[PDB]
């Protein structure tokens, strides 16, 4: 129902971008930590105005994730619960659209700290470094996304997002939106 190419991409997002604390299970505290880690690299003090926008944005991703995938209502999203959602969307892709669109927008919002509506290499790399990825490797992943440009527009980002979550092609540029892939 889900190709190994897409499984690899789904579990990379789960293990790197959702499970910040590496417990193996996704919980609200992972997204509080994610906001803390990004704010620390940006030099945004906790309780600062900029910090609370970032934390709110991160809590909004968590609640959308919890509503979609926490099937047993324990307040946690297992790796099996994440893959189980995507088996559901494989039968009814049309139902994925509202949530995917909100998640796409949230992820772009967290990266675009200048609010100019494009993601530059320092915006992209800084967020990747906060999630524990290699700087040089994220710099290379950015170069594969930006097609020669200094910035990724919102419009380019929505296309790259669709490829990352939908394409069974192991080598489309959208496969780089969450940096160099983990196996
Ligand atoms: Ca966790
Ligand atoms: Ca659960
Ligand atoms: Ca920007």
């Amino acid at each position: 129902m889900v190709s190994e190419v897409r499984k690899k991409k789904l579990l990379h997002v789960f293990t790197v971008f959702f499970d910040s604390d590496k417990s193996g299970v996704v919980e609200k505290q992972d997204f509080e930590l994610a906001a803390q880690n990004i704010a620390k690299l940006r030099g945004w003090a906790p309780g600062s105005p900029a910090y609370d926008i970032l934390q709110e944005s991160m809590i909004a991703i968590w609640l959308g994730l919890q509503k979609q995938a926490d099937a047993d209502g324990d307040g946690k999203v297992t790796q099996d619960e994440w893959l189980a959602l995507w088996d559901e969307y494989a039968k009814d892709p049309a139902a994925a659209k509202d949530w995917q669109n909100l998640l796409c927008k949230s992820i772009f919002q967290i990266q675009d700290s200048s609010n100019d509506g494009s993601v530059d290499v320092n915006e992209y790399v800084t967020v990747h470094e906060s999630f524990g990825l290699n700087k040089e490797e994220s710099t290379e992943a950015f170069k594969k996304l930006a097609k020669g440009k200094d910035s990724i527009s919102w419009a380019d980002f929505q296309e790259l997002w669709k490829e990352y979550f939908s394409s069974d092609d192991p080598d489309v540029p959208g496969n780089y939106i969450f940096g160099r892939l983990t196996c």
